[PDB]
């Protein structure tokens, strides 16, 4: 059909509301499967074991349900990343859907991990599964958070850096989402910038 | 040694770059050995003459040439059932590694004979000799194609239809490998239940 958007109030409301959609014995189906990922550079063991799959879903309750667990079990601290991306991308810059794109960098401050992390992290995620973007989703990979003692950053991933209209528009969106005074400003970087370098290609 | 698990990619890759293993001199052997079985219910035969036992493999390029060899060689006729089972698991609800078991099951419109039937049997074969269930793989039986003026529909058949992880486990990622959309739900129903009955005892 249509793309399957849903927003903010919606999927809030099936956190504690959730399971009584008109089908599918009840749950939200979204517009795209996502994976969530965790990484921790741990020099000990490789990097392919460092990388792990926790877990895949494609409904709004499969979501809530995966947010409770992980807000009950997993690991904050320094050096952790983690990644929900679309299925078949993997969320690292050779994937081919990666490969061309860029991000738009959320970097916060010590005292933003205790006042704003979580809720950045969770607005970026309902960014994500309710295709917040109109059809400029589609040029949404994924996001990462990175957890760091100099300062925690959350990214939105997309496909091509030369997609303008797509990438302005998933900046200012993203943005008014996180309700950001006008004065903050974010930036876009492509992938190939970020690998060797306010100034940022796009600011919003 | 472990359980050998072949994805998408690398058993893709021995079709037309196969039979360069290191050992049994250039094939790659399967976890299972598998059986094509051929049905179609022509009253003018007994029910035996009317199964068929196709061909046994055990290796990814024995697979493919099966495969192409069927591609060139068999039937595509409504009426034609075709079953991959493990071997020693008879195609048919009395073996007794099906009597307790179930289905999940895709149906096909007549639109999708052209559009995805093949890619869909191909996934779905993929996912039987690749071992892409992880342990739970254990729990499956077989896969069959029915090709139906009505619509076509396709199966993968486990072993016990109580063996609810598994059971979900192999739905999940079985959807997951086919590609089907989130809002495309499919649905498990035990063997017994089909004899005489999106409201499924699973669905994904
Ligand atoms: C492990 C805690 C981590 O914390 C972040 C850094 C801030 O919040 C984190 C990671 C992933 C997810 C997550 C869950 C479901 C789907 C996709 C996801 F990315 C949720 C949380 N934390 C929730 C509690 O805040
Ligand atoms: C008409 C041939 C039939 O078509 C299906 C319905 C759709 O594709 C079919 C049956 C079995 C196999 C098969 C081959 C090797 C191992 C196991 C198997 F099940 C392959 C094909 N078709 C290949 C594409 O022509």
């Amino acid at each position: 059909g249509a793309r399957i958007i849903y927003d903010r109030a919606f999927l809030m409301a099936c956190r504690g509301g959730g399971g009584e959609n008109l089908y599918f014995q009840g749950k939200h189906p979204l517009q795209n499967r996502w994976a969530l990922w965790f990484f921790k550079n741990d020099k000990s063991k490789t990097w392919q074991a460092n990388l792990r799959l926790i877990s895949k879903f494609d409904t709004v309750e499969d979501f809530w349900a995966l947010y409770n667990h992980i807000q009950l079990s997993s690991n904050l601290m320094p050096g952790c990343d983690y990644s929900l991306f679309k299925d078949g991308i993997e969320p690292m810059w050779e994937d081919e859907k990666n490969k061309r794109g860029g991000r738009w960098l959320i970097t916060l401050n010590k005292q933003q991990r205790r006042s704003d992390l979580d809720r950045f992290w969770l607005e970026t995620l309902l960014c994500l599964i309710g295709e917040s973007f109109d059809d400029y989703s589609d040029d949404v990979c994924g996001a990462v958070v990175n957890v760091r003692a100099k300062g925690d950053k959350i990214a939105i991933w997309t496909t091509e850096c030369e997609n303008r209209e797509a990438v302005t528009h998933i900046g200012r969106v993203y943005k008014e989402r996180l309700g950001l005074p006008p004065k903050i400003v974010i930036g876009y970087q492509s992938h190939a910038d970020t690998a060797t370098k306010t100034k940022n290609r796009f600011v919003v």
